[PDB]
């Protein structure tokens, strides 16, 4: 029988996390002594074949900073039982004063642990295609994870042409992804650089006074974001360097990791 599964009667889910297009995300507890989050599917919204496609992926992928799946009940409601993060969403972890009162040779770490999981994707072949402060989980002792691999896929060639209809967060999405739906593991340090903005603006959106549809013709004609407050432009010059046009010519993660690692 599947090593993964698990009978919904040693879940006891407690308390709602966050939503989602597909389900709903809960807090619960595993055979009465384990923390865990539970990664709900809705019924009539996607196919249970699907939805796992998430959990199999994430049964391919162990790394310390990255979410560990813990198990799977393959039967409806479908559930993806995984590591609990205490802090929440990094996002929000910011927008308080908890982590809000981080000063930066603090908020460089995390960003340093984030370009680490990334980079183990990047060895891993693998795109995660929504990288950003929501989706970065903290856990006890400032411990960052990336977690949601909803569209996470394995590069093929090199890049995924999505149906051309998915709708991306315009703002931490690469253009060159946006507007041909070429996505590449390029993609997801534009959307580092993009992240880094957050982690060092207490979670502010990106492009403060402009919107999606605007957004998208600055960006292309060229124009990115200017060095946010009390931000070094030692690293707005890595945040430069990861809006670069050409793909080919943005830093790759393990780059990225060093780089951050170094202070």
């Amino acid at each position: 029988k599947d090593v993964w599964e698990i009978p919904r009667e040693s879940l006891q889910l407690i308390k709602r996390l966050g939503n989602g297009q597909f389900g709903e995300v809960w807090m619960g507890t595993w055979n009465g002594n384990t923390k865990v989050a539970i990664k709900t599917l809705k019924p009539g919204t996607m196919s249970p074949e699907s939805f796992l496609e998430e959990a199999q992926i994430m049964k391919k992928l162990k790394h310390d900073k990255l979410v560990q799946l813990y198990a799977v009940v393959s039967e409806e409601p479908i559930y993806i039982v995984t590591e609990y993060m205490n802090k929440g969403s990094l996002l929000d972890f910011l927008k308080d004063g908890e982590g809000r009162a981080l000063k930066l040779p603090n908020l460089v770490d995390m960003a340093a642990q984030v370009a680490a999981g990334m980079a183990y994707i990047e060895r891993m072949n693998y795109i995660h295609r929504d990288l950003r402060s929501a989706n970065i989980l903290v856990g006890n002792g400032l411990i960052c994870k990336i977690a949601d691999f909803g569209l996470a896929r394995l590069i093929e060639d090199n890049e995924y042409t999505a149906r051309q209809g998915a709708k991306f967060p315009i703002k931490w999405t690469a253009p060159e992804a946006a507007l041909y739906g070429r996505f590449t593991i390029k993609s997801d340090v534009w959307s580092f650089g993009i992240l880094l903005t957050e982690l060092v603006t207490k979670g502010r959106v990106p492009y403060p006074g402009m919107n999606n549809r605007e957004v998208l013709e600055q960006v292309e004609r060229g124009y990115r974001m200017p060095c946010p407050q009390d931000c070094p432009i030692s690293l707005h010059e890595l945040m430069i360097h990861c809006w670069k046009k050409d793909p080919e010519e943005r830093p790759t993660f393990e780059y990225l990791q060093s780089f951050l690692e170094d202070y």
